[PDB]
DNA sequence: CATTAGA
DNA sequence: TCTAATGT
């Protein structure tokens, strides 16, 4: 955690390095689980041999520790640090829409900057385009001020278009967070659960919805269980308006909301402390379902989950208000 | 780890 | 059909 920050640093620095700007999927596999040993290391590497002992450390990285240790610092993560055609990798990436494998093309034609990007608005597609269009505001954060807005309106209409549908704006934002990046919208409606051939229109209809009074005000991609967009708070009587926001929305099988929602309202953590232990508690939890667990090594048979409290006793724990889920 | 765009 | 991207 400190004992061994650097040596896990630079190793993840040269980790994705090497899945980024280089297509070497398996160095980049190295110097993770690497990173990743050394990390559960108990005490102070004191150099590349006594890391060397563990598994994943070959000498190829425990030679980068050796010159780590030695000159505070490494020169291939100070070259790479330095290069361009790299350096352009990071960056480009952080467009909305562009991954790695476009992140070399764009450079490759020789599109390194932002405004590359805009002079070639043409080479990039519809998410990308909203992608590049919004860099500023998808990259602020939502202030919860405003997740409460947002929230208000999204509560708003979709009881409006069917009072029978059911919301939950889910992570951060639902743990109290005081400030939250996207809204995570979970959405189920009685309608729809694990069986009953769907009801597309069901996403669709809110989505409209949304749109119509002006919240939604572009789309990366519209599926008929997730649609994911952007949003943007009414501009008041002006002056100040607002920064377009990342939405997402999602349908789920009433049957299974309540895991669902335990699950997006995390954390990472919680969650997973909850997963290992509802596991000691005779059973299985995963972002869908709450199964009875069985001797002959596994089991099945999906317990009915009413509230993010049933899910609770069935493992038999203490509720943990969202505000405390922090892990 | 699944759901979407896209070519 | 694969294959990339996002998320989670
Ligand atoms: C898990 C935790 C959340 O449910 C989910 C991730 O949704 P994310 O948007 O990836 O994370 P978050 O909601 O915890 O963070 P924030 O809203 O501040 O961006 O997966
Ligand atoms: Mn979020
Ligand atoms: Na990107
Ligand atoms: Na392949």
């Amino acid at each position: 955690e400190t004992l061994n920050g650097g040596i896990t640093d630079m190793l993840t620095e040269l980790a994705n390095f090497e899945k980024n700007v280089s297509q070497a999927i398996h160095k980049y596999n190295a110097y993770r689980k690497a990173a990743s040993v050394i990390a559960k290391y108990p005490h102070k590497i004191k150099s590349g041999a006594e890391a060397k002992k563990l598994p994943g450390v070959g000498t190829k990285i425990a030679e980068k520790i050796d010159e780590f240790l030695a000159t505070g610092k490494l020169r291939k993560l100070e070259k790479i640090r330095q290069d361009d055609t790299s350096s352009s990798i990071n960056f480009l990436t952080r467009v909305s829409g562009i991954g790695p494998s476009a992140a070399r093309k764009f450079v490759d034609e020789g599109i390194k900057t932002l405004e590359d990007l805009r002079k070639n608005e043409d080479k990039l597609n519809h998410h990308q385009r909203i992608g590049l269009k919004y860099f500023g505001d998808f990259e602020k954060r939502i202030p919860r001020e405003e997740m409460l807005q947002m929230q208000d309106i999204v509560l708003n209409e979709v009881k409006k278009v069917d009072s029978e549908y059911i919301a939950t704006v889910c992570g951060s934002f639902r743990r109290g967070a005081e400030s939250s990046g996207d809204m995570d919208v979970l959405l189920t409606h009685p309608s729809f659960t694990s069986e009953s051939t769907k009801q597309p229109k069901l996403l669709h209809q809110v989505v409209e919805q949304l749109q119509k009074v002006h919240f939604i005000t572009d789309t990366l991609s519209k599926g008929e269980t997730k649609f994911m967009g952007v949003c943007q708070l009414p501009s008041k009587n002006d002056e100040k308006e607002y920064p377009h926001r990342r939405i997402d929305i999602r349908l789920i099988p009433k049957d299974q909301y309540y895991c669902g929602v335990l699950y997006f309202t995390g954390s990472d953590i919680f969650n997973k402390n909850m997963r290992a232990h509802a596991l000691e508690k005779g059973f299985t939890i995963n972002e869908y379902t709450i199964r009875p667990l069985g001797v002959t090594g596994v089991a099945g048979e999906p317990l009915p989950v009413d509230s993010e409290k049933d899910i609770f006793d069935y493992i038999q724990w203490k509720y943990r208000e969202p505000k405390d889920r922090s892990e």
